[PDB]
């Protein structure tokens, strides 16, 4: 069911599959309010942002396709794969987030992202969590530290942490329902065929595992990069936990 | 004047005239016709078979941003290996680069873009350097190395034993670079695009040609499918450099 | 301890203090010929029957100094490895000497230098399903897991496991020591070398969230490796599991 | 030869072998606080005027019993390294020491090690306009030249040069010798340690193809480097050039 370059009548080689996708991940997640304005900007026409929310977030993936569910056996590294994102929390008509700012280790990931309105680069994203089997730090518990950092081109782009204090629940993160994205693929030549639409993308979600604590944030700048649109910000909750869920194709909204 | 993600009043890809020196490892093969067919796009035949393989450092620049390369050393250059095909579209006579890899996904993006079919691998082209007081730089009985990986799979070796200078009769030219651009739909709602393409470069130079005993060794990855050149004819090798201009690449038809 | 060497000491990529480790593991069990191996072993160490282990795994390290850094350094508290280890004997005491590793951080490396632990910097991924993936869920009968290192563009060994059952420690093949040849040599005729074999125990050991299965493993070749010396095997077992451990400075056995 | 040590001794990340490098580098001389640069010099160093030298270079390195292994192990062959480097004295022998360098190949890592420059992993890009590039050309009068490292996702420092003229000999800061601190610290009191001041000399140099300009350079932070050692400086010059150099093991000046 492969569906992308490299296009062979097999498909083994198509970067992604026709098919319906599993995740499951661990998270560092930091929420942050920023000039609503100046987030406006970021958002393709139609959506509208919230009154400034921010969500950063830097996670390790563990994703399946459907049609091959027993591919980490032989790939291993096509089954996983690190991000960090900047998303905004937004509106259609209905309550999401535009996830602006995405940085992926693995091009597999950058494309079926791109193919479902996702922003992605390449970066280096590191999620480092205690492990629970280490003797010194034991595992997730008030007093545990999570760190995540990523970088492109050589900049820092933005580095996260969290100091956990307590066992934590729904209530410590700001579910929105939507993942709104913008299915963008432009013309260099006249000619071309460009496609611009927004998207909406997950059944199946679970998330567990969950604890809160202070966190940090500290954003880098880039010549590539417009992370000074996140800069002016006010730090409001730090959280860690896992979340399962399925996507399918994104849904073409306009 | 960013034209892709991200968008901001920060994007991968200029709409620009783009500029690109390079350094290549490239050696000429000979594979089954019918079996190299099955990877091009409707429109598009084969020709006896010919094919190459190339292993090369690049370093490109934007046009709406000639000095980037002072504050942004690492977007303006990549390394690239690909695998292409030489085929015809009507009368005119070209190549398709069925498989490459490249090291940078701006490059990746943009060739995309322009109907190259590209995935992130590792790629490294070593060649002499000239100040190496051991082997001097290219001369008879300079060795040319190159390799890519993906996913922790050697996806193919090349190599070249240089036995004397060349010229433009060592490289096998064919005006066209034909590309597939393909954006397909993950979602029935969604906008597909398949559309075949002609590169057109301008100001091509080419020079510093070497010819010499070639090497090639396909790998194999369960996410790949580089048997489709594995019982092949290894035909020459040479290493040069070259320079051109690109734009985008002009749509000759829908698929 | 290590470069770089400055008054703070917060520039050296190795300090004195102790580390703990959690790590989760991949680990296939073969025999190989036992001559072979041999050549591989540094003088003190006998081969057992030619059992080796090969392991992928995803390591996370702190210092009891400094129990916080990863806060502020996560690439500093993460690393994957990739190893062939030769079961073997130094007297009467059984072993592992590990002759080939390659890990994806230098500060991991370095340490492993200065205990005798040969290691080499590669790319390496160990792939687990993740619990909450919904396709597959995570350890279970039927589950897979996968493993590769590669270095300088070589694929240098996959390992892989379709899990067939729990399991428990019985299904591990301990043997306590880790023995090393703490090796510097000398590039010129004045400078100072060191080679001496060493023996190091952990101090503190956990193995647990054990599972059992069927394995694969598949060597490859570089020109700058040796991992021929593993091909002719006999693949005997299979077992993912969970570790932790801590590990000091390895003691001094002798001089070579 | 070092690990893995095999009977063939394919497997050795470095031989005692003679290598020849050719390179392209980017250079910005600096001046810091000579008291602050002196803390970072090992004993029997003394600091000159506080004269300093950043690079960003890409190395190709060939051995001379080997000349060959780039056909087969292309990325055996190239690396690139970062370096900050302290104008230093040994008696009146004038010379740098690089304190700081971070090299993407950890076989450069271990040779350099061996020979006393202290080196950790980083990721560097030197990019260089091509000749062959009919936007820009290739190195000439309002050309520009960019150089970064990083580590662990913290950028290291950028260098920069906007070219003005072509240049010569007199626009290197050239000093004979390279001071190294060869050290092998004990992780368990039984363990051998080394600790020597060595000194490196070229047999066979080349410098050519010089363009001066005008120089950057940025230095950043992070919690395992101390970065901050260099951040209080004067921008003197930059240049870039290429540079072919024979360097065989480091001589032992003394003990530390």
């Amino acid at each position: 069911a492969g569906a992308t370059h490299f296009l062979t009548p097999t498909g083994q080689a198509s970067l992604v599959d026709d098919a319906l996708y599993g995740w499951g991940a661990d998270m560092l997640t930091v929420y942050l309010r920023c000039d609503p304005a100046r987030l406006q900007a970021l958002l393709p026409a139609g959506l509208k942002v919230a009154d400034g929310l921010c969500m950063a977030y830097v996670g390790a993936f563990q994703s399946t396709s459907e049609d091959q569910p027993a591919a980490m056996l032989r790939n291993p590294a096509g089954a996983v794969y690190n991000e960090a994102a900047l998303s905004i929390a937004c509106t259609h008509g209905r309550q999401g987030y535009f996830p602006a700012f995405v940085w992926v280790d693995k091009e597999w990931s950058l494309i079926r992202g791109w193919l479902n309105g996702y922003p992605k680069k390449i970066g280096a994203i590191t999620l480092a969590r205690p492990h629970p089997y280490n003797p010194v730090t034991g595992g997730l518990r008030e007093g545990a530290v999570v760190g995540g950092i990523c970088a492109r081109h050589g900049f820092t782009l933005f580095r996260l942490g969290l100091t956990v204090t307590r066992a934590g629940d729904a209530g410590d993160l700001r579910s929105r329902p939507a993942t709104f994205g913008h299915r963008h693929w432009p013309a260099l030549h006249p000619t071309q065929t460009p496609v611009s639409e927004l998207v909406e993308v997950r059944s199946d979600l679970r998330v567990g595992d969950i604890w809160a604590g202070e966190p940090f944030i500290e954003l880098g700048s880039a010549p590539d990069e417009a992370l000074e649109c996140f800069a002016d910000h006010e730090v409001l909750a730090g959280v860690t936990y896992s979340y399962g869920f399925r996507i399918g194709g994104a849904t073409r909204l306009e």
